[PDB]
C-alpha cells in the first residue's frame, strides 16, 4: 500500500527520458501521433514532458509542509498576471539544456514552440504583475505561500490597432486548455449570495440564499533551482445545474436561464466605478478560499493537534492571509461570519483571531480610487455581512472614543460608513481596522499613508503602518528576458546573485573596466538585434539598430503622460525637419500599453501616437533620424522582449500620482537609464544608483501642490515657449491628420484649457533633459559606464528582497535559501 | 521526425511495468497521492494505465486504415448504451489478469475500483446495446468503422424508486470527467440552422444562418485479441461565444443568452415526439458527422486517387453510411446538399451516390412508429433540406408511376408528404428512397416489413429488402459478465469460441458427460449467490440462493406485460397461502424495467410490483418460497449482473408486437431458460433449440388476430377462471395498497375494460406453463440438460454474425478476425 510513490517515475535529466515522455505524451496523453500532430500538439507534449517533473517536486513539496508543519501565508488577489511558463519553469526547474537537446534531435526548434504558448491572461497590470512576482520569490524562499484568485477563462482583451484605433479583439487564451492547471471538482465548495438572516437563538442564520459553485485548478508555482513548488489555486464557478426541472423552480419558467449565465460569468471576464458583478467576483473568491483555509487548518495535523476545537486560538500562529489591494476586503466579514455564525466563537475571541491574522498592502495614492460599496449593493446580496461590517465598525468607533474623547469629526472622519449622495462602504478603513498591518509600497507611499491619508489611523495604531517596496523577480526579469546578460554578470561573481540581487553591487568593482563595458554593451547590442527582427516578422516597421530605445510601456493615461511624450517626439520632428542635415542622435521612440475600453482621452491619446507614426515615418527628411512606434498589444511576454533593448526607460508621471512602479525597475536592471520625475519609486532607484545616474527631472510634489495653490493656467507656457506654441497649431491644422484635421481637438483644449496633470508644466524642463541624455548616448563609453553603475544597483529591487521582508516584519516566517531533497 | 513514434512505451503484461504506470498516472497525471487519494482517484489511475494501451494500438489501427485504405463504414446512431469500458477494456486487450496482479500488490481489490466507474450514459435501450454490440464486432472482424452519436452531458435519467415510486433523478455521468474520451477542440465543425435558401445562376444558396458548432470528443473501442481498435466519435453542440459584443447583437439586449442555451442543449440530455429540438439533434449529428465523411475521403488518398471529381463516382466504393432506424435518414438529403449545391455534381449522379451510399436498418413492428416531421418544422428551420426531400420526392412517385402506370393510388401511397390535417413528410419512405438496402432485424420482422408496411415499396424495389438478425457479443456478454460460465466452457472446447460462438455446438458432445452437468450448475449457483450478496448490500432484501431466481428486465409498458406477471405472482402467493404446507418450488420473481417519463400505466405498474412485494415479501406464511423485488434502474452494468444470475427469463410480450429483442438472446448464453409468447426473436431461438428445449407458449399471432376480429371481451374471461377474479378483486379491494385501496383502479379498470394486449387471454395458459416450468427445476440434472442443448445453440446469436452479414451483403466487405500486429 505504501508501495504507491513519487521515488521513482521521472529519471530527470536525461535526455532519452526527456525524449520518452515527451513521445508518452504527444501519443497517448494527447491521443495524436507525428502524422496529423501540428506545432500546438508538439508544444504540447513538451509543456507535460517538463510538467511531470514540477508535481515530483509539487507533491514532494506540499507533503513536506504537511509534516513540518507551517504558517500558511495565504496571498488573496483578484489579479494574477503570470503570462507563459514553459521558459520559466525550465529556468527555474534547471532543465533548460535537456529540453532543448530533446527538440533538437525530434527535429522540433524548441523556440518555435515556446511563442506558441499564449499569456496566461488572468493578470491585467501590474498589481498582478506584482503578485506572480511574489509567486515566485515566495516559494525560492521556501515559506509555505499560496497565491489564491479567480480563474478568468476570457482573461482580459487582447490589443489590436485596427486604423491605428484601438479594438480590443477577445482573449479566450484557454479554447485550447492549459498544460500546467489541474482541475479539481473533488473539491466544488459553495459561493451564497443573496438571502436573509433569521436571528435565531444561537445567533442567526442566513436563509434561503441563491448559491453559485465554485471550482478549483491547481497551478504550481517552482523556486529557483531549490525543488518547492507551491500551490496557485484559481477559481471557477459553475451554477448549480438542477436546471431543467430541481427545487420545482424551472418547468413554471426557465429565468434560470440566467441564473446560469450570471454566476457562470464570475469567472468569465477580468476588469480592464460600480456594478454588482465586480462585488459578486470579490465575494466570490474570498468565500471559496476561506473555505479552504478553514479546511487546511481544521485537518493539517489539527484534526489531530485539536487541544483547543482545532481552534482558531492558534490560527494566526498558523495562517497567514494577505489583502493585495482592496479587492479581498471581505475576508474580513467572512471569516468574522464563519468563526462565529459558523462555529460558535463568541464575537470577541472571533476578532482577536482575524486581526492577528490579516494584512493588507495599499496600492492607491489619491483617496477617490478606494474601493467604496453601496449599503444597498451590499445588504441585498451580502445581508449578514452588511451586519457583520456594521458592529464591527461600532466597535472601532466606540475604541476611537476611548482615544479621543470629544473628537467628534473624527468620528465621523474615521467610520466605515461614509454618508453621501448614497451612504456607502469604505472597504479600506475596513481593511485597516481589521488587519494587524498595513503597508504601503514606496518610502513615499507609506510616508503619505501616515501624514494625509490614513492618518487619524495612524494616528490611533502607529504600530500597524509599515513600508514593503515593490520588486521584480530577477528570474523572469533578469535570466528569462535577458539571458546574456545574466551571463556576464555571473561571470565575474557568482550564480547565487540571481536569488541573493544586490551582490550585483560587486560589478561596481568594474565600471571602467572597458572589458565589462563592451560586455555589457554586447550583450545590449544583441538584445536590440532579435528586437530588431521581431518588430518586422512580427508586425513591422523600419527602425535603424543604431538608434536610441525611448521605451515607455506603462497603462496609456493622463496621469502617465504619455503626451507629453508626443509633444517632445512632434518638437524633435519639426527639430529635424527644419534643419534638414543636422546632427542629432536618433531615437527610435516606441510608446506601449492599452488604453481602458470607453475612456475617451485614452483612445485618442493612441490615435495621436499612430498618426505622427504615419507622417514622420514616411518624411524623407526624418530618413532614420526620428521614428514613433506604437507597441500593440503590449503583455508580459512582450515585456520580457522589449525590456531587454531598452536604453532610455520613460518615467514622466506627474508628481505625486504613482505609488511605486515596477515596470521601471525592469529597465533599471536590464541596463536601461531611466528618464523621470521624482515619484513613487523612481526615488529609491536614485538612493542607491546615485542621483548623477539617473535623468530624474522636472516638478517635485511641491510645485505641483503650489501650482494648484496658484492655479495652473495652460496658455501661459504656450504663449511663452515657442515650438510649443508651433506644435499645438500644427495639431490643430490636422497637420497630423489631413482627413479629419479637427480629429484632435480634444487632445488641445484638454491642454490647452484643462489639464489635471500638468503636462506642458513639465514639457520645457523636458526637452532641455532629454538633451542631457543626447549628449551622453554618443559619448559611447561614458553611456555604458552609467549603464553598469545603474546595474550594480538594482539588488534592493528583488522580490527576494520584499518577500523577506513580508516574511520577517509581519507573517513571522523567516526566509530560506536551502534546496529540498528529492525527486 | 521520425523518432517521434508509437514504438518503445510497451511493458504490456509487465506486472512490473504496469504498477510503475498506475503510479505515473496518479501522481503526475491525476497530480494526486496516496496521503490524499480516494477509491475514485484509484479508479481513475487504472483507467489511464490502460487507456495507454488502447491509444498506443488505435494509432497504428488508424495509420494502417491510410496505408492501406479501406472502405470506411459509418454507424450514425443517436444511441450508444456503452455501459463501462475497464473490465471491458482489460479483457480485450488480455490485461485483466495482469491488473490485478499489479493491483492485488498495491493494495487495492480491483472489483471496488470496477465499480466506481459510471456507465457511459450514452443511450436508452435496446437500440443502443445494438450500436454498441455491433461496434465491438465491427472492431474483431477487422472493419475500419466508426461509430458515430451524440454526447449526451446529463445522459437519460437515472431510475429511483421512492416508497414505491419512480422518480426520475438525472445522470450526469460526466460529474467527474471520463478518462476515455479525448476533447478535440481542434476538430469543432459548424451545424447550420434556419437561415433562407437564396437562388442563383448556378444553384441554390443557405443564406443567413443560426451556426451551432459541434465539438467531438474520441473514445477508442477494442476489438478482442485482435489489437483493431476502432473509432466512436460523440459530438457536443456548442454556442459560438461571441456573444458580448461581436456582431453587435449584446449590449442592444442580452436575450442572446437564450441562443446559448437552445444550443447547448442539442446535447444536454436523450430523450424518454415533434420536438424541434429532437429535429435539431438528429440533423446536428448528422451535418456534422457528413464534414468529418467527405474530409476523411477528400484526404483517405482520394487527392491521390482523384482522377474524376476526387469522384464521389468513386465515393460509394470507399464509404458506407448505416442509418440505424429513421433518425439520422437526413443523412440522404443532406448527402445530396452537400453535394449538389457545394461540390457541383447534377442531380443524377449525386442521387446514384446517396443511393449506392446509404443503408436503413428498421426496428419497428408496427406502421404508426415511423418518425414523421411536420412540413412546417423543415421549412422553418431547415429549408433547403426541405427543398431537396421534394425533388427527391418528386422523382421517386415518376419511377413509381412508370412502374406501375395508372394506380394513383400507390402514388399517393408511396409519397414521401403524408396528407391530412397537418402536412407530414414520412421519414421511413425516404430511408427507401435514397438508401439500396431496407433491412429487418429478425426473420419475420422483416417479413412483415415486405408484406405489410412496406409492400409496395417491396414491389418497386425487391431487391433493397434484408434481413438481418441482432445479437449479442459473446466479450461482453458471454466472456466479461460470465467468466465462471465461460471458464468450464472454455475447458472442454476451447478459447477459439469467443470469437466463433457456433464452436458452442460442440458443447452438446457433453449432455450426458455427468461431470460438466454439475459444472454448469456450479456455475449458475456460484453467480446467483453473488448476485444474492448484491441484493443485500447495493440495497437489501432477504434472498435465497436455492430458489428459481424468475426474472423480466424489459422497459416497464404495456404491451412488454409484466402486468400479466404480476397477475401470476400473485396466483401463485393465493396458493402458498390457501394450504401453505403443500411444497411448492420456491421463486425469488425480479422484475426491473425503466419506466418512461410520464407514462401513468408504466408508473403504476412499477408500484404495483414494490406493494406486491410488501405484502408477500413480509408476509411469514411465505417464508421465502416466493418472494417479489423490483430491480432498480436497469442498465448495462446491472444486466451484466443480474442476466448471469437467472434461471427464468420472462420473455411475455403479446404475440404480434416485438420486432427481435437482444435482452433474449443474452440469458441464453448465460444458461437459462426462456419462457414466453412465439413472438420475434422467440421464433428463431427456439428454432435453434428446439421447441422442447423451449417454453414457448400462449396466443400465437393467428390466435390474437382471430380474437380481435371476434371482439376480445376480458369479462367473459373474468367470468370463466376464478383464480384470477380472485386475483382481480384482491388489487381492487385494496389488498396490495391498503392506505389508499382504490390505488389500483386505473390498472384494474384498463385490465377489464380497455387491455389492448388481451392479458387476460394468456392468463391460462402461461400460468399452466409456469406450472410446467416448475416440475424441470425441481429435477436439477435434466434442468441443467436443457440449460445445455441450450447454451450450446447461441452461436446464431453473436453480433459478429450480424455484422458479418452486414459486411458481405450490404456494406460490402469481407470480414477479418487477424491479428494487426501492434504496438
Ligand atoms: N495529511 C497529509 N499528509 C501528507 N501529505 C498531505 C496530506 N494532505 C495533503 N497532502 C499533500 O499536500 C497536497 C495539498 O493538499 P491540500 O491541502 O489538501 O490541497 C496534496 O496533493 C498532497 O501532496
Ligand atoms: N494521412 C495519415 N497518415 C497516417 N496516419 C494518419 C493519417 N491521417 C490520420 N492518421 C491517423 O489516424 C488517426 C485518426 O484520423 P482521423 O481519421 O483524421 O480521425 C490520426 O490521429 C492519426 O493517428
Ligand atoms: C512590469 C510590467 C508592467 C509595469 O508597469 P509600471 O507602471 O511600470 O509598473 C506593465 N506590464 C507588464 C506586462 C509588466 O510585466
Ligand atoms: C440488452 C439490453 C436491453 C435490451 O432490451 P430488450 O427489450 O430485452 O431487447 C435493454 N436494456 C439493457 C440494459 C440491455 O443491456
Amino acid at each position: 500500500r505504501k508501495q504507491i510513490s513519487v521515488r521513482g517515475l521521472a529519471g530527470v535529466e536525461n535526455v532519452t527520458e526527456l525524449k520518452k515522455n515527451f513521445n508518452r505524451h504527444l501519443h497517448f496523453t494527447l491521443v495524436k501521433d507525428r502524422n496529423v500532430a501540428t506545432p500546438r500538439d508538439y508544444y504540447f507534449a513538451l509543456a507535460h514532458t517538463v510538467r511531470d517533473h514540477l508535481v515530483g517536486r509539487w507533491i514532494r513539496t506540499q507533503q513536506h509542509y504537511y509534516e513540518k508543519d507551517p504558517k500558511r501565508i495565504y496571498y488573496l488577489s483578484l489579479e494574477f498576471y503570470m503570462g507563459r511558463t514553459l521558459q520559466n519553469t525550465m529556468v527555474n526547474l534547471a532543465l533548460e539544456n535537456a529540453c532543448d537537446e530533446a527538440t533538437y534531435q525530434l527535429g522540433l526548434d524548441m523556440e518555435e514552440l515556446e511563442e506558441i504558448e499564449e499569456d496566461a491572461g488572468l493578470g491585467n497590470g501590474g498589481l498582478g504583475r506584482l503578485a506572480a512576482c511574489f509567486l515566485d520569490s515566495m516559494a525560492t524562499l521556501g515559506l509555505a505561500a499560496y497565491g489564491y484568485g479567480i480563474r478568468y477563462e476570457f482573461g482580459i482583451f487582447n490589443q489590436k490597432i485596427c486604423g491605428g484605433w484601438q479594438m480590443e479583439e477577445a482573449d479566450d487564451w484557454l479554447r485550447y486548455g492549459n498544460p500546467w492547471e489541474k482541475a479539481r471538482p473533488e473539491f466544488t465548495l459553495p459561493v451564497h449570495f443573496y438571502g436573509r438572516v433569521e436571528h435565531t437563538s444561537q445567533g442567526a442564520k442566513w436563509v434561503d440564499t441563491q448559491v453559485v459553485l465554485a471550482m478549483p485548478y491547481d497551478t504550481p508555482v517552482p523556486g529557483y533551482r531549490n525543488n518547492v513548488v507551491n500551490t496557485m489555486r484559481l477559481w471557477s464557478a459553475k451554477a448549480p445545474n438542477d436546471f431543467n426541472l430541481k427545487d420545482f423552480n424551472v418547468g413554471g419558467y426557465i429565468q434560470a436561464v440566467l441564473d446560469r449565465n450570471l454566476a457562470e460569468n464570475i469567472s468569465r471576464v477580468l476588469y480592464p466605478e460600480g456594478k454588482e458583478l465586480r462585488l459578486k467576483q470579490e465575494y466570490f473568491v474570498v468565500a471559496a478560499t476561506l473555505q479552504d483555509i478553514i479546511r487546511r487548518f481544521k485537518s493539517s495535523k489539527f484534526g489531530c493537534r485539536d487541544p483547543v476545537r482545532t481552534n482558531f486560538d492558534a490560527f494566526p500562529d498558523k495562517v497567514a492571509i494577505q489583502l493585495n489591494d482592496t479587492h479581498p476586503s471581505l475576508a474580513i466579514p467572512e471569516l468574522m461570519r464563519v468563526l462565529v455564525d459558523l462555529e460558535r466563537l463568541d464575537w470577541d475571541k472571533a476578532w482577536e483571531v482575524t486581526v492577528k491574522t490579516c494584512a493588507y498592502t495599499n496600492h492607491t495614492v489619491i483617496p477617490e480610487a478606494l474601493e467604496r460599496w453601496p449599503v444597498h449593493l451590499l445588504e441585498t446580496l451580502l445581508p449578514r455581512h452588511l451586519q457583520i461590517i456594521y458592529e464591527i465598525n461600532q466597535r472601532f468607533l466606540n475604541r476611537v472614543a476611548a482615544a479621543f474623547p470629544g473628537d467628534v469629526d473624527r468620528l465621523r472622519r474615521m467610520s466605515l460608513v461614509e454618508e453621501g449622495a448614497v451612504k456607502r462602504i469604505n472597504m479600506a478603513h475596513l481593511c485597516i481596522a481589521g488587519s494587524h498591518a498595513v503597508n504601503g509600497v514606496a518610502r513615499i507611499h507609506s510616508e503619505i499613508l501616515k501624514k494625509t491619508i490614513f492618518k487619524d489611523f495612524y494616528e490611533l495604531e502607529p504600530h500597524k503602518f509599515q513600508n514593503k517596496t515593490n520588486g521584480i523577480t530577477p528570474r523572469r526579469w533578469l535570466v528569462l528576458c535577458n539571458p546574456g546578460l545574466a551571463e556576464i554578470i555571473a561571470e565575474r561573481i557568482g550564480e547565487e546573485y540571481i536569488s541573493d540581487l544586490d551582490q550585483l553591487r560587486k560589478l561596481l568593482s568594474y565600471v571602467d573596466d572597458e572589458a565589462f563595458i563592451r560586455d555589457v554593451a554586447k550583450v545590449k547590442q544583441e538584445n536590440k538585434l532579435k528586437f530588431a527582427a521581431y518588430l518586422e516578422r512580427e508586425y513591422k516597421v523600419h527602425i535603424n539598430p543604431n538608434s536610441l530605445f525611448d521605451v515607455q510601456v506603462k497603462r496609456i493615461h493622463e496621469y502617465k503622460r504619455q503626451l507629453l511624450n508626443c509633444l517632445h517626439v512632434i518638437t524633435l520632428y519639426n527639430r529635424i525637419k527644419k534643419e534638414p542635415n543636422k546632427f542629432v542622435v536618433p531615437r527610435t521612440v516606441m510608446i506601449g500599453g492599452k488604453a481602458a475600453p470607453g475612456y475617451h482621452m485614452a483612445k485618442m491619446i493612441i490615435k495621436l501616437i499612430t498618426a505622427i507614426g504615419d507622417v514622420v515615418n514616411h518624411d524623407p527628411v526624418v530618413g532614420d533620424r526620428l521614428r514613433v512606434i506604437f507597441l500593440e498589444n503590449y503583455r508580459v511576454s512582450l515585456a520580457e522582449k522589449v525590456i531587454p533593448a531598452a536604453d532610455l526607460s520613460e518615467q514622466i508621471s506627474t508628481a505625486g500620482t504613482e505609488a511605486s512602479g515596477t515596470g521601471n525597475m525592469k529597465f533599471m536592471l536590464n541596463g536601461a537609464l531611466t528618464i523621470g520625475t521624482m515619484d513613487g519609486a523612481n526615488v529609491e532607484m536614485a538612493e542607491e544608483a546615485g542621483e548623477e545616474n539617473f535623468f530624474i527631472f522636472g516638478m517635485r510634489v511641491e510645485d505641483v501642490d503650489r501650482l494648484d495653490q496658484r492655479g495652473y493656467n495652460a496658455q501661459e507656457y504656450y504663449d511663452r515657449i515657442p515650438e510649443l506654441r508651433q506644435i499645438i497649431e500644427q495639431l490643430s491644422s490636422g497637420f497630423f491628420s489631413p482627413k479629419q484635421p479637427d480629429l484632435f481637438k480634444d487632445i488641445v483644449n484638454m491642454l490647452m484649457h484643462h489639464d489635471r496633470f500638468k503636462v506642458f508644466a513639465d514639457y520645457e524642463e523636458y526637452v532641455k533633459c532629454q538633451e542631457r541624455v543626447s549628449a551622453l548616448y554618443k559619448n559611447p563609453r561614458e553611456w555604458t559606464r552609467m549603464v553598469i553603475r545603474n546595474i550594480a544597483t538594482s539588488g534592493k529591487f528583488s522580490s527576494d528582497r520584499t518577500i523577506a521582508q513580508y516574511a520577517r516584519e509581519i507573517w513571522g516566517v523567516e526566509p530560506s535559501r536551502q534546496r529540498l531533497p528529492a525527486p
